[PDB]
DNA sequence: CTAGCCTTGACC
DNA sequence: GGTCAAGGCTAG
């Protein structure tokens, strides 16, 4: 589906385990790269959509985890390019 | 911090 | 050599 499972924005490709928008790709990568830790200021279940996703990073990252984005696809040694161990996992979603 | 566009590079 | 998901860069 053309819709980001985190926020509903236009999907730009497989990112970190599944189809996501460009923004949720960037956000997940920044968070995991730098071990960022956020605070929800309401009740830890804010609605995430294209126009609210900036408002609560905590609940945005919670939802990234929840829909299945993978911490392991973020690379510790920051190598660019090539293909990770999910390259073949992306094969069977392109069949489903 | 955000998010669009750019560059890399192992796999095929 | 081409693909396309990694990481990189930078206005705003
Ligand atoms: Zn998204
Ligand atoms: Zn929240």
């Amino acid at each position: 589906e053309e819709l980001c499972p985190v926020c509903g924005d236009k999907v730009s490709g497989y990112h970190y385990g599944l189809l996501t928008c460009e923004s949720c790709k960037g956000f997940f990568k920044r968070t995991v790269q730098n071990n960022k830790r956020y605070t929800c200021i309401e009740n830890q279940n804010c609605q995430i959509d294209k126009t609210q996703r900036k408002r609560c990073p905590y609940c945005r990252f919670q939802k990234c985890l929840s829909v299945g984005m993978k911490l392991e696809a973020v690379r510790a040694d920051r190598m660019r390019g090539g293909r990770n161990k999910f390259g073949p996992m992306y094969k069977r979603d392109r069949a489903l």
